[PDB]
């Protein structure tokens, strides 16, 4: 219910803008001075220009780096979030990684959805779920994913936690 | 800190699903089956295949129906979320508004940021807080806003309850 620093990076639906008190809605008190996410008054900066602070509600990021939607942000120069340039990964790439937990398809693309997470899915939130850890070859899990006690890929307490094989667990 | 339905239609930050419990993480056990908005290993439907609905996080909503981001769902077709192609508002286009409370600009074109929400801004967002209620001819906002006391649109407890001169009025 809380959004913020107050409600764990939450996000308000619709792009309601999260006051600085950690509340949902729309108008000056929650977009205004304050404003954590949503449609801010003050568009947010990121990537280039603020070293990689990829713009929250999956916003595009342009070329200057503040966070928005439309030709002009999600357009040319944009530099993160659903751009309507096609956005390569993958082992063509140097093997890269998808931004935001996208899926990198087969063809080396970002993507959210049974055609980039399903079967030949590279990095990101791929449905494939494949298994990793000890009764696996030793794979371990991309995106740094924890590998959870059950050989699955994760982030969570049941991931990163007790018998968290690898990637970010919490021991 | 809970997402869903546990925690008033919070979507969890950098698409991490939020399982059937309210909780966010990356995992059949956030994304499978229970997961109510963020990477749904099912993606959510929406558009005119599910009775007019919009995607959580700003997603698009391709034109078969489904969540979800790249080509097939941003490119076309696209009958939702952040489409490839500018999405069309205003006087110019019927007084229809922009979806997901995105600024409509005085050019007929939604979007978020300066450009969309700045001055001339036609509906959503706008960071331009023109006057409504008899503070200003007893004008009504866009949206469906509350226009509160000081006669500012929003949303919130602020500009829906008590003293609230027109819009979706709590009382
Ligand atoms: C110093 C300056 O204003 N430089 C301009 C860029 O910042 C500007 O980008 C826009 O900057 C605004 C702040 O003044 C932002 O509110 C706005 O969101 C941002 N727009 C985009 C698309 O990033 C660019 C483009 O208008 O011009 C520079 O001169
Ligand atoms: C009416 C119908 O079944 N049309 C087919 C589409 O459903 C199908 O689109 C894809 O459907 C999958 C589930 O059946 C989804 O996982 C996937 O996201 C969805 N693709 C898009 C872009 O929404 C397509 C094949 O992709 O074929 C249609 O004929």
């Amino acid at each position: 219910q809380r959004c913020g620093e107050q409600g764990s990076g939450m996000e308000c639906p619709n792009n309601l803008c999260c006051s600085q008190y950690g509340y949902c809605g729309m108008g000056g008190d929650y977009c205004g001075k304050g404003c954590q996410n949503g449609a801010c008054w003050t568009s947010k900066r990121c990537g280039s220009q603020a070293g990689g602070k990829t713009c929250p509600n999956n916003h595009c990021c342009s070329q200057y780096g503040h966070c928005g939607f439309g030709a002009e942000y999600c357009g040319a120069g944009c530099q993160g979030g659903p751009c309507r340039a096609d956005i390569k990964c993958g082992s063509q790439a140097g093997g890269k990684l998808c931004p935001n937990n996208l899926c990198c398809s087969q063809w080396g693309y970002c993507g959210l959805g049974s055609e980039f997470c399903g079967e030949g899915c590279q990095n990101g939130a791929c449905s494939t779920d494949k298994p990793c850890g000890k009764d696996a070859g030793g794979r371990v899990c991309t995106n740094n994913y924890c590998c959870s006690k059950w050989g699955s890929c994760g982030i969570g307490p049941g991931y990163c936690g007790a018998g968290c094989q690898s990637g970010g667990c919490d021991g």
